[PDB]
């Protein structure tokens, strides 16, 4: 997953609790 200030996008919300911030986690 990915930890909450991680290069997240809008269409991955790969943050381990869907923290996914449009690209930040």
């Amino acid at each position: 997953c990915k930890g909450k200030g991680a290069k997240c996008s809008r269409l991955m919300y790969d943050c381990c609790t869907g923290s996914c911030r449009s690209g930040k986690c």
